[PDB]
DNA sequence: GCGTCC
DNA sequence: CGTCGTCGTGGACGC
DNA sequence: ACGACGACG
């Protein structure tokens, strides 16, 4: 089985956000807990809590089957010591939000150098700020998400998600995402079935299926290994429908929240409805 | 400085 | 009753 | 982008 959904919308409650996946026929969703850029946020409450279960309870949404994701500011390999301690301190509270909830997996980016300290620092600071989170919480992994190494982003080579997780103590609680526009950024090509095949050999070899716990389905707006963040709906940029397809009929992938992050939230419900007919279309 | 990032 | 214009919030990064 | 708020007339 496949669970496939985007990144809704939480404005007007977290509740919402299941009933704007159920809109769009949804059977995975993704959310942030709180504003994206800010800080913090007034603690949930018990009316909060029950709002959002009572929502995924009656709209079939399991944590299996939702991936939130943290805020813009957090940055888990900050060079600056006072920097770090208030990302880490927001990460903490973004897992603990998790555990509230009743989720049990939080997406995020592992960090930046800023030019300050070397890649194999970053990384093991991001590690340890895993640890820091997982030791002070209970029931949620942390998901690295691959990135398109945009300025110092760390993340874009299969090698830093593996150098990351070598350094987490509970393995059982750490786990990746891949991000489809941010790999074929990155260099890893997407356009043929031959180049998806490489693609996530590598993967499978660097840093194994055992700890894929989500996809983002984003088409690129940018070009192939231009190093740039940039989505694009299905079909519409510089990757194609292949890749998608692809993915779709690849058990590998399966249970697991599929995520659109693609610009275009008028048409979800379609690349939701496409994206499920490619089950049972020719390869 | 604005828009994207998700 | 709504919905425009605008601001606060505040982080890196492409362009 | 989200929540908040003044001003509509
Ligand atoms: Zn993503
Ligand atoms: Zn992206
Ligand atoms: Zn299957």
């Amino acid at each position: 089985m496949k669970y496939i959904g985007a990144h809704v919308s939480a404005a007007g409650g977290l509740a919402n956000a299941a009933i704007r996946a159920a809109e769009i026929d949804a059977t995975a969703f993704a959310l942030f807990t709180k504003n994206q850029r800010q800080w913090r946020a007034a603690p949930l409450t018990t009316q909060t809590i029950d709002e959002f279960k009572a929502a995924c309870e009656k709209y079939h949404y399991t944590s299996a089957q939702i991936l939130p994701a943290d805020s813009y500011l957090i940055n888990l390999g900050h060079p600056v010591t006072e920097a770090l301690e208030k990302s880490r301190d927001a990460f903490i509270d973004e897992m603990q939000r998790c555990e509230q909830l009743g989720l049990s997996l939080l997406n995020f980016h592992p960090g930046s150098h800023l030019m300050q300290i070397s890649e194999e620092d970053c990384l093991a600071r991001i590690a340890e700020s895993i640890n820091i989170a997982l030791d002070k919480t209970q029931g949620v992994t942390a998901v690295i998400e691959n990135t398109a190494g945009q300025g110092s982003n760390l993340g874009f080579k299969f090698e830093h998600l593996a150098a990351i997780i070598d350094g987490v103590e509970d393995k059982s609680r750490v786990g990746v995402c891949i991000d489809t526009c941010h790999a074929f950024a990155a260099g890893y090509d997407l356009r043929t079935p031959a180049e998806c095949e490489k693609t996530f050999a590598d993967f499978a070899r660097t840093v194994g299926f055992k700890y894929l716990r989500g996809m983002h389905l984003n088409d690129a707006k940018s070009t192939f290994g231009s190093r740039v963040d940039r989505h694009h709906s299905l079909g519409e940029g510089n990757i194609g429908h292949d890749a998608f397809r692809w993915i779709m009929q690849d058990d590998r992938f399966d249970g697991i929240p599929l995520i659109l992050e693609t610009i275009n939230p008028d048409i979800w419900a379609e690349e939701i409805a496409w994206l499920k007919a490619q089950q049972t279309e020719k390869a």
